[PDB]
């Protein structure tokens, strides 16, 4: 009985497995556009991803991830509200069943239907696994989806989805550009929170693109083609794998613009 996206294992059971999911720096978050403040000091957004080293692309039974090399400093994070250099470990997105979900975060309460999050840990760390046990471990960029105009550069990722319909298949996913799934501006909401599956860790530094990202419906209708089971198991289509808004405790959300 592990957790998952349903009546008896979703997100609101998590907290009896993850009791952190009640904590004081949960995520995701609804962003009151009016209510979030405008910093003067926060600076751009540095994403420096020619160098990325994409390796493989991952049904791990919730999510795919489509993963780097992150053994060198070479797609990596910088500037904007973070401190320091966090390197890409991995992509993945949330998704509904239907066009009007999907999205973790919410602007306005408006929800998108997915949301990308690239994840990156801290260089000061040494790695991912002990990046996660800090407050200042990971930058995740969050990039809503909405559904119009194909994105081109998405279409390599959803060929591939066939191949890895079931959990913990896997397949080589190499030379794959994540520059080609970054909307044009880079303006931004900012605040602390945490990993939005278990462990729940709050060691987050939530970065969320204002503008989404367009991709066709045939495109997100393949990624509602994978499937949560494993292979020999009924059919569990992978959708609505997306934790609700949390409480957010009087944490400031910080625009970039
Ligand atoms: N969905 S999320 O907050 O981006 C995220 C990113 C990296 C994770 C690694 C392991 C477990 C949970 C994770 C959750
Ligand atoms: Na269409
Ligand atoms: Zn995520």
């Amino acid at each position: 009985h592990h957790w998952g996206y349903g009546k008896h294992n979703g997100p609101e059971h998590w907290h009896k497995d993850f009791p952190i999911a009640k904590g004081e720096r949960q995520s995701p978050v609804d962003i009151d556009t009016h209510t979030a403040k405008y910093d003067p000091s926060l600076k751009p957004l540095s994403v420096s991803y020619d160098q990325a080293t994409s390796l493989r692309i991952l049904n791990n039974g919730h999510a795919f991830n489509v993963e780097f090399d992150d053994s060198q400093d070479k797609a990596v994070l910088k500037g904007g509200p973070l401190d320091g250099t966090y390197r890409l470990i991995q992509f993945h997105f949330h998704w509904g069943s239907l066009d009007g979900q999907g999205s973790e975060h919410t602007v306005d309460k408006k929800k998108y239907a997915a949301e990308l999050h690239l994840v990156h840990w801290n260089t000061k760390y040494g790695d991912f696994g002990k990046a996660v046990q800090q407050p200042d471990g990971l930058a995740v960029l969050g990039i809503f989806l909405k559904v119009g105009s194909a994105k081109p550069g998405l279409q390599k990722v959803v060929d591939v989805l066939d191949s890895i319909k079931t959990k913990g298949k896997s397949a080589d996913f190499t030379n794959f550009d994540p520059r080609g799934l970054l909307p044009e501006s880079l303006d931004y909401w900012t605040y602390p929170g945490s990993l939005t599956t278990p462990p729940l860790l709050e060691c987050v530094t939530w970065i969320v693109l204002k503008e989404p990202i367009s991709v066709s419906s045939e495109q997100v209708l393949k990624f509602r083609k994978l499937n949560f089971n494993g292979e020999g198991e009924p059919e569990e289509l992978m959708v609505d794998n997306w934790r609700p808004a949390q409480p957010l405790k009087n944490r400031q959300i910080k625009a970039s613009f």
